[PDB]
């Protein structure tokens, strides 16, 4: 599986602050967590709500040492045209993170989210830790938007267990909730408490 | 990819009501939505919290015409032993849904959740509709527990767009929130309504 | 070669009069000549000048029983967004012919104009006769715009020799110019005249 | 595709000034632009009009640092026989550029213009820059003559954008017309200037 | 065949004294004989009688410089749960030897005891000498328990012929019985009696 | 694996009552249990003690509806020459069961007991039930003789659990000892002899 | 080998009487012997002497129920241009037999006369009987012209042995010379003389 | 094709002066032209007339720095038996050149004259120049004898154009007839013996 | 092995009574035993002595329902020339049996006696019964001639056991000698009389 | 073919003087001629007569620098049991040469005498010279015993021509008989004396 292993590296053109840049995924290793989400096409319907939802809460991810990266098979010129469209008109407005262009579809293919039939990507999202290892996947069919909240929760759980490597996070864990020690003897400390 | 296609069928033994039964995944086609979640091993730590979290809210899924199915590579005798252990002792107590045994590991293989190094499954969860099609995938590494709330949300979004085939669900959609029509002309109806 | 043989058939989504339609190339067989031109990407620079140039002279092609079809690897949503952009802003405005979407890149691949490196098509143009046979190719690198005039000339020559199957068109032939009979004995009638 | 890449090199005999010479395509790299055009056969009909049309305007290409090269599958003895036939008799008369013999058909094969059924080349024309890279392709079926004017236009556009690497040539561009900068911000300078 | 050759080596997790340890089979080479037995699954019926049967007599095997190793496809968490159950409740109680986990099933596969249809091992038992060579195999279908007595007999025969490499053991040989020299001329001393 | 599946069928010549006969293994299906044991070579040392040991107790197996079959890679002419040798001279004397000749070695090969290096069989023994399914394997290296007593115990346990299909035999079970009637709880929808075997 | 077997059939365009025709080699089966000769290229030097040499003596071959076919890799347009040139200007003038175009080079390839390096045929000549069988091959390198006399001699020998199938032709046989019967006992009549 | 390229080399036993010798074809390179002719079998009918015809005119070839070599699939013992047979009896008598034995048939095979159906060679003749390059081929079916006169003509034409490397021989050329000095117009940059050959 | 199986069939031209015939090996099945011997080459040295030895004793084989067949890779014309050569001159003289020509060497190849290095056959001899099955092979290197006496003995033993299918022939068996019954209990008749 | 080439080497256990030895065929190279004969099985019927026939005349072969080697697929224990059986009882009695055991059947396989159907060897016999090259093979089907006399004759002829490398042995050659020189002109000495 992809989860539990190093992410497939890529180097691609992207749009950031309405300028054309390059983004190399491995360049974030050692530096930040990465939330990499794919969406099907520019100028669609669920996709702008996801993209701007993540843009509006980007400060929360930046303060948690996490970068957000959006990817679709569109070119950087579609990306740029869409950034310059008003949100009220179905556009994106200005974005707080890079919009990555996968024109060759190799990135979507390497993450297993490419629908070969249609040449577009599913709504797949991947949380990558500072060592470059994929720790989480959410993959939705095209009609169902994802959740910034659940992405935030999963990310906080990952950072929590990586700072306290002797803990694991129970179902529904939030910051402030009790964790547990994955040990037949010490986990009882949790199981008695409830 | 798995999402967007018919689920790989299986027929496997399971523990239900402390009895041994058989479960065939395709038997739910035409009848119920399926939430199929894998966990690594019996007598572990995050896994019991996931299993009982879903069991305690099983009635809510039952009201939504959805069955929950837990799967791991352990045998049905380990499953039965774990159900008969108290929750206070790290056990499951009584379960409201079948615990399926993937003893040959073929089910985990077909859903791409098997860590071949270790012979156990990742924390993969799959939502399957009444036609047997996978519509949602959640896959966590072994240490991070999942969320029954987000599973409930995604399942409800799927049911909404399947009853209203002209709608799609925006980011963060919950029941009661506005959806939109995936049409460049009718989408403006949703878009020109956000201050 | 592609030229001299039946065009590779396709069925694809397209934008026409700002609506989503389907276009099947073989459906024009027996009905009209087809001028099929590929361009690299939506929201570029030479491409809008080519697309609108052909749009403005579309009546000349319609009166000659010829349809124009543009193709790129962009989706119909980019196509539609670009049609709804003003020409003064680098957009296309309203188009007189369909804009075809090759999201899977199979069409560009089958016509041999796909740059595999970049996932976009070269500036290839193909004139297809009423039997579906490719009779002409113009393929330019990305920086050089094509010519509506030379396309018109080549098309008029093709229709001329197909109406008078005993004639062929010399270099630079225009309507009104003398043709010749490709026959060792009758071609002399041309060669003496000049 | 051929366009956008280095041309397939060849070394072949040719007729020039009614003498037998050798021509190596890569020998023009670093020195001149190359217009390489194929024609099907000697002693035919459209082909002599193309060949002499280019010969009569050869001086214009020579002024543009460009050589013209004609190629067909005929031998150099047929080529020489055709040059020595009067134009009034369907011949070539004197030619200003080499006529290359593709007797083994390997050159036509490498440029994708060989009709394998018939063993002759289509009316393919290729523009090659000083680095040896194909920048333009014209391929006609056997009955439709080509245009020296459009070849001149495309060659001049190529030379313009290669001397001005920040420019691109719009549709129908001729020398003296405005070009544009392929940049979403600087392109508006061209676009907001057309009534 | 497996018997007569070096055992397929493995490194696996196991439960011993209610702790998780590692066991590498080649680590016993030069040190002890190994009695390596597979059983199908934890929390079953015949298997606990075999496992505890070997545990109760482990001192007899240890005095013979022999270690016992139990293996099944269950994880160490099932193994530990089963050890921490009393024998009266269907458990194993405390064991005198390691319970090995073959969670990937590769060990059962390499010893040819994996029923691929069912993903569990047959009741296969292997006697391995100090050089790491398989000398004996007992493989039962799931319903028939094995016998610690016959394992002890076979191990004693193997140890006898390895300490007296010029002897071989006749049918039913027990310590104290006559052996014979596998030689046409010297066997006659045995058959004449 | 071989155990748990139908035995590989064979048809071979054999020595019985000092005459050359044919034996087809599938012919015992429906009729008798089979104790099929291999030994490496004729005129050896452990092998005659095993062979005569089984012949001397053959009546006990006959009363249990069981036939014994010995197999080796020697020909029937070796088998007959060895049967006609006195036991005091290392021979077999007359035997109560057939001695099967595996000259082409395909039989040893199909049962996985052929040492390819040496062209002889290990001391493999196989207990086969009335449906032809191998239920037990004992495979010894060449120097260690087998036990007729343990073969009898395993055979008796197999016959017990097949006659009482709800029972299983614990470790070390002998006739007269308690068996086990396990009670895996299957639902009645599933209920219509697998799980009590583990 | 080609000699002794049916010729590779072909259908090709040719020039005859300054007109474009088609020639299919199997169309001559049952009707005429075929003298099929290849030459390298049109507008050369040895080749016209061979082509016109055969043309000037075509009546001698036609009286023997034999057609001559010339083949080169040039097109019919080169062929026609060369025919319409006078012999005094290096041309062929009018020809008594078809000039075949092997523009795809497949015919030369199938008769093994194609020099692949140069894309032209050697000076190969083949005599084909009324059943379509190759009976004789003459293959020269480019600088040595062939001989119409030896072609006539070989054709006359082949026709002789096919009309008298019990005879064979000795070395240098011409019409009027003694033949022999290929038989150990009847050959003696020949060798005794 | 064979013609225009170096001959396939061979080394074979042969009969010469009623003794067994060896012949290696590459040994003539730099030294003599070679007329290498195959015939199907010894003790036949067209073949002796060809063989004796070449032997009787061998001096004419010797004076032209040319060796003749006959080859067939028969052994040297057949060749010697046939040489020792009188010509009036269908034999060869003594020969002026070696008779080469192709018992393994590799020689006939390398020259493409082996009828695989029958294991014998067609009446193939090959003229090889001093550099070892085949310049001419005549291949007759088994019933048609070849012509020593035409071999002489072709050989003389080859020697002429190789001694006068600017000339070529028209159709039917004989010594004394006009040759041709063609004048293909190559540029002096290209000018430093191909094109006048066509 | 060849011995014990049907001989590889062939059809080949041969010389018999100084005439050309065809010989098909399977045509002797049911009719005669066959002694098929190969020799290396015509006009050699050991081979003529073998061939004439078999011809001189051919009547003894004919009375035993046996044909002799000699085979070498030479043609029928070499064979005929050699038959018409006097024995004092190294020839064969008149032959009582056919001389078969294996020009394509397929026969020598199928009986495994062809020296591929040299294209000739070894001194292999095969005794074939009326059913077409090879019962004996003798294969000598080129310098060691074979023995007609031993061929007659082997043939006579084969005919004996095929006439008395319950008997087998001990070492050195000749007509008049004791046979034995290949049975443990019946062979005692032969064994007990050993002196 | 095997005849004319180095024999396939082997190393095998054998019985000699009622002891177990090892025998390596290449160890006889340079030292002795080898008569290597296969027989089908121990305790059979033709085979003991062959084995004892060779043992009884072994001294004649020993004086000719020749060893005898018998081979069958039986084990050395069958071999020893058979040697220790009386000849009147179908046994061998004491043997003058080694009995080799081919239990894995590789030796019979490499000499082409193994009947794969039955796993036993044919009655194949091979004469091997001091250089290790097979010069003669006799292969009989199971019922026809071989001849020690013909083996001695073939061996004596081989030794004769290897001692006189300019001679070859005609058909039926025995010591004292005329040889011949395999040369067209020298063979006339033999041929001209034919009566």
């Amino acid at each position: 599986p992809l989860v539990g292993n190093k992410a497939p590296d890529f180097e691609a053109e992207a749009v950031f602050d309405q300028e054309f840049i390059k983004v190399k995924l491995s360049d974030y290793i050692g530096k930040k967590y990465v939330i990499l989400f794919f969406y099907p096409l520019d100028f669609t319907f669920v996709s702008p709500t996801e993209i701007t939802a993540f843009s509006d809460r980007h400060s929360e991810f930046e303060k948690l040492n996490t970068e957000v990266l959006g990817v679709s098979v569109d070119s950087v010129f579609s990306h740029l045209a869409w950034v310059q469209t008003d949100r009220k008109s179905g556009g994106l407005g200005d974005l707080n993170y890079p919009l990555i262009s996968d024109v060759t579809k190799s990135i979507s293919k390497s993450f297993g989210v490419l629908i070969h039939d249609q040449g577009i990507a599913l709504r797949g999202l991947f949380i990558i830790d500072k060592e470059g290892v994929i720790q989480h996947s959410t993959i939705n069919n095209l009609g169902i938007g994802r959740s910034v909240d659940e992405t935030m929760r999963t990310l906080q759980a990952l950072q929590y267990i990586q700072e306290n490597p002797d803990e694991v996070c129970p179902a529904g864990w939030k910051p402030g909730e009790k964790s547990m020690k994955p040990d037949p003897k010490l986990s009882k400390e949790y199981f008695s408490a409830i």
